[PDB]
């Protein structure tokens, strides 16, 4: 259609990047921007081009409700700073992307609000693709070779948690300016 052509163009762009070992790609975008769908379709297209791709979804690696809700802090702060154990992920995931053979991480089950340890093999992957919100925070940035920012255009609660956190991210980290490519 049209989105199909854009995804193909992104794939072409990615296949043109100079590689030196595993290529770490990031798909950064706000909540409900289609990042997850883009990541899956893109990885699929790459595999058909002969590229072995390992995919990570950051929403799988958040903390339990008790640690990101009713903490007493404003919701934007809970969402941006507490929802992810940034330091643990830096140590156990991001720093390991380039050379680790495999990773065993706690995967969050949103329905049961529990975690289970599952293993992901990196082994001979040609590329590692990570999609999620706030991917370009200072702690994780150094570990991405290429980042695409997906730019997309009760209410009070949504504003409190999502809108304010997003505004904080945009103003403090300038993800749109930092991105290697902006998928509009
Ligand atoms: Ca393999």
């Amino acid at each position: 259609m049209e989105l199909r052509d854009r995804i193909d163009f992104l794939c072409k762009t990615i296949l043109a990047i100079k590689t030196a070992g595993r290529l770490v790609l990031g798909i950064d975008g706000l909540s409900r921007s289609g990042k997850t769908t883009l990541a899956n379709q893109l990885s699929q297209t790459l595999r058909e081009q002969g590229i072995s791709v390992c995919v990570f979804h950051m929403d799988d690696h958040i903390v339990e409700r008790a640690k990101r809700y009713h903490t007493g802090n404003e919701e934007w702060f809970e969402y941006y700073y507490l929802q992810w154990d940034v330091e643990w992920l830096t140590h156990q995931l991001f720093r390991q992307l380039k050379a680790s053979h495999q990773l065993t991480l706690p995967f969050y089950d949103h329905e049961t609000d529990t975690h289970s340890k599952r293993t992901v093999y990196l082994s001979d992957s040609d590329m590692i693709m990570i999609e999620g919100v706030f991917l370009q925070r200072k702690e994780w940035r150094p570990f991405f070779d290429f980042v695409v920012y997906l730019d997309c255009p009760n209410i009070q609660k949504f504003i409190n948690r999502y809108w304010k956190a997003e505004d904080y991210y945009l103003e403090t980290e300038e993800p749109i300016k930092r991105a290697d490519v902006v998928f509009d």
